[PDB]
């Protein structure tokens, strides 16, 4: 009965990722960053995620992770902005950076 197992959208409960899938990018799964609009995000890196909808084509502009280009990742169910999918880089080629406070963590399905 683990209670710290899967991550769902906080707004609607769509299944999104798992604690087992946390990915330590440059030594830490947690990256605290800010965008050009000055919004600060506590980004957790995950090797994998599901239930999102990747919007548009990738961009390298302002990327927080050197070598990676990003696409906005919305909750596929409700449209909540959950984070970004990163691609085009190395080791790994791809991963998700998800905004921690926009997810709810709980027991497995
Ligand atoms: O790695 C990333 C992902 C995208 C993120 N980002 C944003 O959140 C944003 C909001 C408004 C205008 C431009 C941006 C942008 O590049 C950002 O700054 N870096
Ligand atoms: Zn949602």
């Amino acid at each position: 009965a683990p209670g710290a197992s899967i991550f769902r959208c906080r707004q609607c409960g769509q299944t999104i990722s798992r604690r087992d899938w946390l990915l330590p990018m440059g030594g830490d799964h947690e990256h605290v960053v800010f965008n050009p609009a000055g919004m600060i995000f506590r980004v957790w890196c995950f090797s994998l995620a599901q239930g999102l909808r990747l919007i548009g084509a990738p961009s390298g502009e302002f990327s927080w992770f050197k070598g990676y280009d990003w696409t906005i990742a919305l909750c596929g169910q409700c449209g909540s902005h959950l984070g970004w999918h990163y691609e085009g880089g190395s080791q790994p080629q791809t991963f998700f950076g998800l905004i921690k406070d926009r997810l709810a963590e709980g027991p497995a399905d």
